[PDB]
DNA sequence: CCATTTTTCCCACTTTCACAACAAAAAATT
DNA sequence: TTTTTTGTTGTGAAAGTGGGAAAAATGGAA
């Protein structure tokens, strides 16, 4: 089924079939694998792709755009959330009743725009119980934590955030997980400033600064500049209110009007009057 | 090649049964002996196994190995020795990769960043751009080669390669790493097109960059674009463009990006200040 | 301690692999 | 006309593949 695109990618690079032949796989099956009559070992497909310099990720995201079962769900909720359509939002709560963590997440997203339906305390505990179980956090766990984090009580939200920071999936070619973890640890830093868990705030500031080192995450760095400056404002440092004002000018200079008006409205509401 | 081992550690880490992942498509036992290096499963079935574990194929093969690819092994080792500014281990790595044409052409291009002696032949860069013109669909491999050798590619073919890359690169909506790079590379070729005032090239690149930035955060790409797009309006008889260039410089200042600040203000002071 | 779940070990039986010889088209020698 | 370069079939041999019985692991009762 994947043989076509292996044929289409290899013909597009104008390389022979027997270019890719080696000790690990004959030129034999390569002919029928590209014609859907045989299926190869996965290590040997990865070797074929290696000789073509094609990421396995590009391969399976250029063959189809029918994503993983998880990304179909997120596609479809962001689908209806941007459309504010509640009817079709509860549509997918019926398809995902047999999936616990997924169904807890829909209720969490739904109550942004419709407060009546909310996740049970028991469903959210079943979710955090699972998140506490996971030894290595991936995109799945990060999205689940981020989208339900306004129904997790603060103390367990921090403990889950700490576990996510310390045991998440790492690589220098795909920083999307690292970027998400950075945003999620800023989101729980701002809660720790409001409820003044300043020990948590200090811990998160050192983790956030480490996650932003050697990265072009300017958006995360700009909201961090504002939020860390708001912290230094409450910690007796006048530099902090300059950091908040510099962050507003970054939103202003970049035309990000939605972020500017939402952050300057909070600026003078907890600075002026 | 020992893909069951790491699948076992990922599956046990999520505390899920073997037979959760069992279905019509694969044994509940093959999973057990695939996980013990005694059998190797189809990759179609591995994508299904990973689907029920909610683990992206990208996370999976970047928890098994990370320098798994032949290409990323090279780049890691190049970024390692480049970060130490060590020419000895870099020129040794030019000898280990002598049998790879585009790869060793790329090393020479990076090597002369810190050591002007070695430069890519005009013939090697022509062999590279010839290959880039051949590729029907640009991937991470081609994008990195174009970006890391672009200061030895003459401008005219650099634009034509930039145009072909923008119009024919593969990007996933869950992994935007290729899309981010393509926008960085066509901003890099826009500012050169302004330096030569090829304003038709600048117009084409500006609208491609504007399209690539919609529904994205990418603040870094947006501030250098604010500088470069403002640099474009400066050469179009609009002083407003010089307000955009300095606003971008202050963004570099406010975010502590000293290296980018001195690199963009030095280009600012050479074509505004003289 | 035992009930239960989970994984490994043991049976037929299907598919895949590599060494092939196979035809066709390209490239080269007439 | 030839070779040479590329790709599509056939056939012992050796894997991959599913159901089930052992072995093991796990999780609470007394």
């Amino acid at each position: 089924e994947l043989g076509k695109t292996l044929r289409r990618l290899r013909q597009g690079k104008q390389v022979s079939i027997s270019s890719l032949a080696d000790e690990h796989l004959s030129k034999s099956q390569i002919s029928r694998f590209e014609r859907g009559e045989s299926e190869i070992s996965c290590s040997r497909l990865l070797n074929l792709l290696d000789k073509l310099n094609i990421t396995i990720d590009e391969f399976v995201s250029t063959h189809s755009k029918t994503h993983t079962h998880f990304f179909t769900l997120l596609s479809r909720v962001r689908k209806y959330y941007a459309e504010k359509n509640v009817a079709k939002l509860l549509k997918l709560l019926e398809d995902y009743a047999h999936k616990d963590y997924e169904s807890t997440m829909i209720k969490a997203i739904l109550s942004s725009i419709e407060p009546t339906v909310e996740p049970s305390e028991e469903e959210v505990t079943r979710l955090t119980d699972y998140l506490f179980s996971v030894e290595q956090w991936g995109y799945y766990e990060i999205i689940l934590l981020g989208n339900c984090s306004r129904f997790i009580n603060y103390n367990t939200l921090f403990l889950l955030t700490k576990e996510m920071v310390t045991s998440f999936a790492y690589s220098e070619q795909n920083k999307t997980n690292k970027t998400l973890v950075t945003q999620l640890s800023i989101n729980c830093l701002i809660i720790s400033i409001d409820y003044s868990y300043f020990d948590h705030s200090h811990y998160l500031i050192e983790k956030i600064e480490f996650l932003l080192r050697d990265e072009l995450n300017f958006y995360e760095k700009t909201v961090f500049l504002y939020v860390h400056g708001y912290y230094k404002l409450k910690q007796g440092q006048v530099s902090g209110k300059d950091d908040m004002r510099q962050a507003l000018q970054i939103f202003k200079y970049l035309g990000e009007d939605a972020l500017y008006y939402s952050y300057k409205e909070h600026y003078r509401k907890e600075v002026l009057g």
